[PDB]
């Protein structure tokens, strides 16, 4: 599509962040109100999770059980709640700062980009060992992605780049994007296409896997967009950070 829709969140602050399911739910973390929120497909109202003690959250995954994870940026933390009894588990990561970026993968393990510390770590499920990827270089790393191979991708916020780490590799690839400002957000889908949040240029790129040529998806009217999801359909959803907005496209 070339024309985008509006979700019908409420009353979101900055929101940066944004998953969606299987069943086309979408889970926004609303990060200036210190809160999660979801929406099933054609629903007007939305629900805030039973998340306690965030502060300015930054991320959101979800995994197949039903389980959601959120990176608590401003408590250095990542939590889960599990599905049905809403206990809330602190992940057993340690010395993270500033924490915004979450990914998790079919096994369960688990992906931050620890933006304060200029790197990525991994935690597998019921572990008490992390894991930090060998990326190189990173400046206020913001977005993580991993695919069904295990290929990690991560938008390097302060250098202006996306970068990978193929599975069975441990050499870091740069992404052939150009112009990027500040990009925070990455998302791939089952065909291996990319898509980033530019956040500082206001609008969404997208590349094909092995093409070296980007394009810009058909957006209108972003600010600040931080936080970029897709579905098994193709349709890419946007956290409208500086708009207080949602916004997906139809492939």
């Amino acid at each position: 599509s070339n024309t985008q829709t509006v979700l019908p969140f409420t009353g979101l602050n900055t929101p940066n962040g944004v998953a969606v399911d299987s069943a086309g739910t979408v889970y926004v973390t609303d990060h200036g109100n210190n809160r999660v929120v979801k929406l099933a497909a054609g629903s007007n109202t939305q629900t805030v999770l039973p998340f306690t003690g965030l502060n300015t959250p930054s991320g959101v995954a979800v995994d197949s059980a039903g389980t959601v994870w959120v990176t608590d940026h401003g408590n250095n933390r990542v939590v889960k709640l599990a599905a049905g009894s809403n206990t809330q588990t602190v992940l057993p990561f340690t010395g993270l700062n500033t924490p915004n970026g979450v990914a998790v993968d079919s096994a369960g393990t688990v992906y931050v980009t620890d933006h304060g510390n200029n790197r990525v770590v991994k935690l597998a499920a019921g572990s008490n060992t992390q894991t930090v990827l060998p990326f190189t270089g990173l400046n206020t790393p913001s977005g993580v992605a991993v695919d069904s191979a295990g290929t990690v991708w991560v938008t390097d916020h302060g250098n202006n780049r996306v970068v990978k780490l193929a599975a069975g590799s441990n050499t870091q690839t740069v992404l052939p994007f150009t112009g990027l400002n500040t990009p925070n957000g990455v998302a791939v889908d089952s065909a291996g296409t990319v898509y980033v949040t530019d956040h500082g240029n206001n609008r969404v790129v997208k590349l094909a896997a092995g093409s070296n040529t980007q394009t810009v998806l058909p957006f209108t009217g972003l600010n600040t967009p931080s936080g970029v999801a897709v579905d098994s359909a193709g349709t890419v959803w946007v956290t409208d950070h500086g708009n207080n907005r949602v916004v997906k496209l139809a492939a």
